[PDB]
């Protein structure tokens, strides 16, 4: 049928320090902006306005903005791949 517009992206973080995103919201958490030099810009698929559902083992639905920033820092700080599931609608 018609797409649910849910995409899962796995980023190899071997060549990047950062995702290079800013997040907005807490009716969820959204990509506010994408920064040049990060893994997300290089991959090209995640856009501003995409809604974050899950990153690695953590669900981002009805999360506080503060909690989202803090747990993304720890997910990025830890070497290894990062899997993001986003809603594009
Ligand atoms: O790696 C990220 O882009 C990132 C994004 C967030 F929303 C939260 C944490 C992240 N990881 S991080 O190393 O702490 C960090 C904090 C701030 C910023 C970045 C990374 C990269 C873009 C400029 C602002």
């Amino acid at each position: 049928a018609m797409s649910l517009n849910i995409i899962t992206v796995t980023l190899n973080m071997e060549k990047y320090n950062f995702l290079g995103i800013s997040i907005v919201g807490q009716g969820g958490i959204y990509i506010g902006s994408i920064m040049k030099g990060g893994a997300v810009a290089a991959d090209g698929r995640i856009e501003p306005g995409d809604m974050l559902l899950q990153v690695n083992e953590i669900n981002f639905e009805n999360m506080s903005n503060d909690d989202a920033v803090r747990v993304l820092r720890e997910i990025v700080h830890k070497p290894g791949p990062i899997t993001l599931t986003v809603a594009k609608s």
